[PDB]
């Protein structure tokens, strides 16, 4: 990129452990040490202080004035760098790019680079109560810059040195209104602004002085960004002196605006299109969080299958590659911070939760799939202060000084009192329910909606967690809550997909969770180490008969499904067959013999005397067909429910 | 795939000879040491023992129980493979896949893996006498694989842990007869296994216990498999444990049934498709058998070309790689073991060839291009013996107990009585003969095989061996058998593919051989070390006239070719100008000047009167041409008579 | 390539300085050690002698016989090569490839390499003056080369070992007439002839002894080559023994024939084509002349979209990177000797000219992208001698002996007496102008040519160099020689462009340069180090105004270009908006109000009173339209303006 020089310095590590609980290690980055313990269901997970150390060459510039530049992707939870022995920088929350120029730091030839890394819990840290694993390490790589004397900003708070506001234009266009950011600024450099459509054309530019950066650009014709339809421009910002380049940074971004009302949910490009999606970890079977580029875009494919438009990332910044997933394969996406359960007080945990999204905005401000940013998960578990309350007004404050383009939101635990100082704060408002898991009755999810929007007109209603879990080993024939069964799952998420296909209002749903992820301290229905809310497994693999449901009611590509494969065995004189299809006619099959034919929305039952001995079972829709194979039993064995 | 890992150990081995004969060497698999020996014509191939031997870590499990194997994809002839001095496994027979569980025998970080390998003689060992060179050492590569403690089975004659069966279905469908191999099976582990069809999408489905994983899937409106159309499923299997698979393995299939009878010939699905083809070695120039994936795959694509619909695999298990490009591209395959010339008495003689054939079928069940298993080649060399008949009914009844889906067949030598012992053992029955070659004339072939089919109207006859030699620097105006010309091999091929389309009751007919390849005992023709009846050299680079003889019978993209561009200085008033065509109708031209047109099947001779100095020859068929420049001379070379 | 192994020998270099001047530091090649300071403005640049060294294995063949060269594709400007302390060869000249054969001076295992290469003038050295860097070192890589010991030849002015000469015939055929060239040729020993129809099929062929190899081979129905159609045919050459390729070589060529007359300009095919381009040097920002294969296609696509059909490859031989790319890419190609500006008397100096042309010739005999041979370029800058004459004599014999294929041409400096000695050596003729940018006014120009054309209506009239220095980051309201401007620059473009539209006898222009190239003795305009009459920068990332001028005038996809957008602020009550165009009519915009429509021939000039504050200036052509931002303000920078 122009003199700007990007090296890779995920290689070469040694890890080890002061306190000695672990001999020393050499490792490849992406890394945590908590990849198999923070989720194999031992008991605990380590949190402790873990140091990386390598040996790196310096780099080189042509010209006199060069710089060196650290740039750590995430560091979890707290880190100290050092460059030869001297702390060049230190970092708290460990979901955020930061940086270091350690130019001064560095001799020609070899140089020893120091990472402490520490996710023990501190005073002003978050998170520190959550159902999730707080993976240790550097789990998304180190890189080193080197870039010329004048350069764009590569010290506020790990930013790209670029904001790029898209808006669409009565006309059919689109402004971008640009700031980029340069470090030694001067008469003699300028910065040449590029605008590239979905196709790598140039259709717009502009130039400024390097010391006035802020400008305005309109390209005609905008082709606008979608979930459907994610077309992308490229704006490349060039810092110039005479005919030579310097620095060059770039930024892909889209073109959309939306609303959302509480009577109307949610509008994109003036179209009504209601969120119906699912929320995603960033963790992934015995890798911890340490996931690779090709990890995220497989989820992100995963979840474009399933037919969702919306994706909550929660609970933290996720990586940059999976942001660029959202954006190019179309998802809205909701951002959030971990100030998570347990409200800290003090000066040093306000300052750690202001810190954490003023880097969360900045990072990500020029995602086009970013269209909320969220404050606070279930901030009330830990009880309700003046303190807390006033964090979430400087939060509120704090995106929309920075961010005015975006909406704020909040997701709140289930018993959040509904009145009270936690409403009304931000833009949209969620709330996180279990009912028909944690306790009460699936059928009463429907009326809690109803009621709560009718006594609050004036509030935008999603639902930012719902889910129940299902461990695929387990199966009954009376499905019921606590059994873990994959058909009381099912039965969950046949309600609530039909509850919210009932109310376009709720601006956006989303699933607890898309993914099985891993949570050291659980134990319950036969598995540690897990929850096991996935509508898919941990290991990506398997799709439970809860992710069919979903993609028979949002997919556009026919589908026809039959539920309860791994309800191999079946005992019964009849046994009921479940297909869910987006086709609204399905005839069932058994052993060539048809059985029958529904005309229904979403979900077929179909109630087959199995023969004797095994089964095929075909489900014929209009252009799709789907086959498994059951047999009949006396008596269904032991291992389908749990002891 | 899914906790299992397969890391490829083929570098930093070092080569030792313990009796001298060569200076220790650093080697990278795969490797033979008589790579250039074995086919330079020095006279001999050295024949000995090697030690290789090479570090590795070993690998980790996240789980506890983790084992670890070594697999050795071929080691010829005879192998010991330790483990930090330790003896993991000993094998005889030089073609297929052996593994050892290694577990025990492991410490943490580097250990010594060593394998000795012997390509001698002992009293058991087959091959023994044949004309091909035993290539010694480990010349397709070796693994590890780490697997959980509960993992698909990897002791079982070097399987893949599953064997799966498809048939086609009266009403246009497939059925999958599946069954899967566990080791240490439990009630907690499940089988899962889907079918996806050939564009990926699944498309069927069942689960089974662990330790019952006997299944059959039902696939509608199926793809058939045949060498035109060699559409593909996928099978996949999961050991499933809650929410986590613990281990995966797979296999693309094909569905298709096919008939051979003595009348009718071979049919596929439903059509009679006469199987026209060629043999293959697994040698290629100055490399021995140590080939690359890139080379079989290349072999593949140039008999693909030649419009081949089916190869002999002669006369050993093969790569699994070219059995994979055999499903891929679509050819009918005969695969056979080295029992081969001359019968060894004695049970360790025997244990060995009921061995290598249990190891062949197990090791390549799945592969649908697999139509015929072979169970010796020329056996009666040597003299038939009562012991000889029994191993041949003990090898058929092995073939029909592990696999009834497939015929057997045998290859006899061309003096083999056409009655008594050796016939009606297998299914199917082929000839070796060399009429017009061996001594006899190449006229005598046809009335051979209408004498045969007269008098045994109750055998399938196929030729598995026909071929004659052909060196191109020889070159003849008279071709006469022993010249070695290249015209003399084509007027052979000449009468034999024509022989062969007016008898479709021979199932199966296969020139030997497709490619020169390496025999270190063979001195003719002014050659030393090849057996050079190839229709293509052994540098795969050059195609001999007599391959266009064959593309011109079988290919059906319209080609046009002029032979005896080697014979480039033609001497005579006239000289005979051959043309080989899939098109009917052939005008040649001399230096413009039209010459004649003829229709013809296939062949075309032209008298031509050459104009002094150089002649440019231009052959025109319908929507092709072909070019060569010949010179008139008045005396042919002496370089292209045999001294 | 059959048992030929070509070993890139790029890495694990150390580069000793035996003068001192710089510490010893390890290399990788391409390298060159002017990559910085020769294009930097320090002041000057290193010539010394720097010594490269590093160990290789000596490669093996598998029969006895093998030998080993060296091949350095480049060593500017003088190199001697040592293995093991013996001098293998010396090489004079820096631009071409030279080969020793090292087979004798090679032991078993490791051995050393040296190559001293020094970029010193000497008396017998070109280049010595010129306007460009004379970049040091081994900057085009340096190769292992390992045959038998029959092999095409390598010893002959590190030519290909074969040569093609294609001309198409009349009945639509073309004629390869090919000869290639055989060490130790020997009656076992064929060369076997094959040409490959674009799409990689076989069309003709023929086999000739290797004593005796020359042939022409016909192709019928030929798929000529031109700029616009590039179409090109693969001969490959190998020696044959027996069943066996020894040897094995090839080239890519094109079939077309062309002609250049002094009133119809030029053709290709038999159509009227005038060659309206570019010039090129070899070097790129900060890498010296060491380009990566990438560097110079990216090069050929740039010039590609710019819509030239024509480069001239000043002022030596360019890379076969670059000359593959104009054979792929499609354009006419000038090629050259660095016979320039001062004529050194003497033998050796003649006898460097002589030989640097043969290795000319016979390095790049096949491209077909390569029409003219060029002799000198600006010889009279240092006088006119009796034996300058007498060289150019000699060169002119030369081509026409080595290859009359192809026609000779010469670069006249300015000032050069239109009659006399040095017209009508060459079958065609060019001149380097520069009226309006050293001298005189750009409206000269014009009269020039057509004075000239008037005199001498014989000769065959090209510019081979015409310019202006554009400095983008100086901008004016009244363009003016000497202000060193983006704008004037233009304003000189569009006079030329315009003047060669109207001049079709012109058989070639050439834009001096394609792009800003590196030249240590230059300081002028606010720049050092650089010749900066580019068209786009030297880091190949901007496009100047002048590069949209000629897209206007060439490329056939449409465009549109408002000029000027580094102009970012504007003074006055109006201000000028030039926009370049492929379609004829434009209307501009500022902001949303139209400003006008007009229908011109590639150039508009719109005179605009711009809003205060910042303005969107649009325009819009028939299918394409183009967006720009600009700011009023009362006074502009200064640093608009050479201080
Ligand atoms: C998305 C975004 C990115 C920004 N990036 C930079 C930046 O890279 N460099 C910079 O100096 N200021 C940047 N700023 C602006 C600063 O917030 C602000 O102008 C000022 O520097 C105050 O800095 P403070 O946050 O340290 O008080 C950015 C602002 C926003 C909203
Ligand atoms: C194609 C094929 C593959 C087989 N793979 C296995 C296997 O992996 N593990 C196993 O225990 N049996 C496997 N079997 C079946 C065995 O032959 C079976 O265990 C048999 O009853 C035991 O006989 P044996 O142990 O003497 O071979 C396979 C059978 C076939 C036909
Ligand atoms: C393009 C071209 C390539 C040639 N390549 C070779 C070659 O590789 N080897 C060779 O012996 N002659 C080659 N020749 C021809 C030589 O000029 C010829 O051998 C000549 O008689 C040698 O003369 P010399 O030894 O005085 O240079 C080539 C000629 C041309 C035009």
């Amino acid at each position: 990129n122009a003199m700007r020089e990007i090296i890779s310095l995920n290689e070469g590590w040694t890890l080890r452990f002061p306190k000695g609980e672990r001999a020393a290690e050499t490792v490849t980055l992406p890394h945590t040490w908590n990849a198999v313990d923070g989720m194999d269901g031992n008991g605990s997970y380590l949190r402790t202080t873990g140091v990386y150390s390598r040996t790196f060459k310096k780099p080189v510039q042509p010209l006199t004035g060069g710089r060196v530049y650290v740039e750590v992707l995430a560091a979890a939870l707290d880190a100290t760098v050092k460059v030869n022995g001297t702390v060049a920088t230190t970092h708290e929350g460990g979901f955020s790019i930061f940086r270091a120029d350690i130019t001064d730091l560095c001799r020609d030839g070899d140089n020893e680079l120091t990472i402490e890394v520490s996710n023990e819990d501190t005073p002003s840290m978050y998170p520190a109560s959550a159902d999730f694993t707080f993976y240790g390490g550097l789990y998304r790589g180190v890189n080193l810059i080197s870039v010329p004397n004048a350069h764009f900003d590569l010290d506020y708070y790990g930013g790209p040195g670029i904001m790029v506001t898209p808006k669409p234009t009565a006309d059919g266009g689109a402004t971008f209104e640009i700031k980029s950011f340069v470090t030694n600024p001067d008469d003699s450099f300028t910065v040449m602004y590029s605008i590239e459509d979905p196709y790598g054309c140039e259709v717009a530019s502009a130039v400024r002085p390097s010391d006035n950066t802020a400008i305005s650009i309109y390209v005609p014709d905008a082709e606008l960004w979608s979930m459907d339809e994610p077309n992308l421009y490229t704006v490349v910002a060039r810092l110039q002196r005479n005919n030579e380049a310097f620095d060059e940074i770039y930024a892909n971004v889209g073109v959309r605006s939306y609303t959302v009302t509480p009577d109307g949910g949610f509008s994109i490009n003036g179209e009504a299109t209601p969120l119906r999606g699912v929320s995603r970890h960033q963790d992934k079977l015995y890798k911890g969080n340490a996931l690779t580029v090709e990890d995220h875009y497989q989820d992100a494919q995963i979840i474009k299958e399933l037919g969702a438009n919306t994706i909550r990332l929660a609970h933290y910044q996720h990586s940059q590659d999976f942001y660029d997933a959202c954006d190019e394969l179309g998802f809205a996406v909701w951002a959030e911070i971990p100030f998570i359960s347990v409200f800290k007080s003090g000066k040093d945990a306000h300052t750690h939760v202001m810190e954490e999204m003023k880097e969360l905005i900045i990072q990500n401000y020029n995602h086009p799939s970013i269209l909320f940013w969220g404050i606070s998960n279930e901030i009330l578990i830990g009880g309700i202060s003046q303190e807390l309350v006033d964090t979430h007004h400087d939060l509120q404050k704090l995106c929309k000084e920075l961010d005015p383009t975006r909406l704020t939101t909040i997701a709140h635990v289930s018993h959040t009192p509904t009145s009270g100082p936690m409403h009304r704060i931000t833009d949209v408002e969620s709330y996180n329910h279990y009912f028909g898991w944690y306790g009460g009755k699936i059928e009463q999810n429907g009326p809690w909606l109803d009621k709560f929007h009718a006594e609050n007109p004036d509030i935008c209603l999603g639902i930012s967690e719902y889910g129940c879990e299902g461990i695929i080993n387990w199966h009954s024939n009376t499905p019921q809550c606590k059994d873990y069964s994959e058909e009381y799952q099912a039965l969950y998420h046949e309600y609530m997909a039909q509850a919210f296909e009932d109310r376009p209002w709720i601006w956006a749903s989303h699933v607890w969770n898309m993914f099985d992820f891993g949570c050291a301290a659980r134990s319950e229905g036969g598995v540690k180490g897990r929850n096991n809310k996935g509508l898919v497994t941990i290991d990506r693999k398997t799709r439970k008969d809860s992710f069919y449901v979903y993609q028979a009611y949002w997919a556009k590509d026919p589908m026809v499904h039959i539920a309860g494969r791994r309800h191999a065995q079946r005992a019964g004189e009849t046994t009921e067959v479940k297909v869910y299809s987006n086709q609204d006619t399905v005839t069932l099959y058994c052993n060539g013999k048809e059985v029958g034919t529904q005309t229904a929305h979403r979900v077929f039952k179909f109630d087959v005397a199995l023969d004797e001995g095994f089964n095929v079972l075909m489900a014929v829709a209009d252009t799709v067909k789907d086959s498994i194979t059951l047999e009949k039993v006396e008596t269904e064995p032991a291992c389908y429910t749990l002891p």
